[PDB]
């Protein structure tokens, strides 16, 4: 199996005017299997390269927000996984948000982790916020 | 490797009386290998059809509840993981909780997301609300 | 593929004790290929035997907490995964708080779950609280 671990650089990220669309994408590429998957620096985009079987994570650390914290993992704009978070308007909530699944990608596709349009923080630290896969092997 | 990942029907669940014994079901089967798994749609099980290592996992967005929200993931009714959330708001609780974990399976054994009985709501959207498994490949 | 899960064996730990710097090691070793695997019953530190891509996760049971909960997956003591709780409520709040991550190791590298030290009592449960990982294949 191939694999890619991605990590955030650090410093903290408001979501509205911090980022375009809500697309995270300063992506570190602590480990990525080069001949399976290709990063685009500035659209944030994992896309594999090849079919197959894959298992995609993700999880962002929620750092102060107003009510209402969440994101989607989109594949070729589509949502396919999401997590969220709550809290009353006034108090904060810091939180790592995980979620991760299995699905069929053909060669190209493109996966993303996407923040919902809301007044959110996060951190960016490498051990808190991160987005990977693994090609578990060829599709049916 | 075979694989399923089952996603919810788009549709906003209230546990105590849309479900029977918390068990969620009406999983949409877009990606499941026939030979390695079968579905029981109404009962909501994922039966295994062959032994094996089983990566099994699942995540339940709640939208609504006032005390606490969790789930079990059951093999053969018997507690394997569970996933816990207590109130994060006052208002309204969004929050999607995820559980993972490898464990053997004999064939024929069933797999079920099982809600605790309480005042809990949840989004059955197909993007927030899924479970899974992978046959990693036979048990020692 | 090697697979390891491990499970709590019960019972509560109050992490204010700072015991073992808050390296949790009450790991009971249901599953456990013995030629990848290797559990330290003291230390809590579970070796890899073999050079390999492995995909590392973990769950731990946060029950009575009021500020920061947190915990580390760690590999040689170096902080890889993070899993962080801090919301405000106004009552004790209730989290299973679960991380996981692909990364590659050498043979007789330890991972280990440190909880940050903290007066909070986790759940050692062997359903909610729990430490495992999938050797995929080999490293490139």
């Amino acid at each position: 199996p191939a694999v890619v671990h991605l990590q955030g650089q650090g410093s903290a990220i408001q979501v509205k005017n911090d980022l375009s669309g809500g697309v995270l994408n300063d992506w570190s590429r602590i480990t990525m299997n080069p001949k399976v998957f290709k990063l685009h620096p500035r659209s944030g985009e994992l896309e594999v390269l090849v079919d197959g079987t894959y298992f995609i994570y993700s999880q962002v650390y929620y750092i102060n927000f107003t009510d209402f914290a969440s994101y989607e993992v989109v594949v070729d704009e589509k949502p396919f996984l999401q997590c969220t978070r709550s809290i009353e308007t006034g108090k904060t909530n810091y939180n790592t948000c995980y979620t991760a699944g299995v699905c069929l990608l053909k060669a190209r596709q493109k996966i993303a982790v996407k923040m919902v349009h809301a007044d959110i923080s996060i951190n960016m630290s490498k051990h808190t916020t991160f987005f990977g896969a693994i090609r578990l092997g060829e599709a049916p």
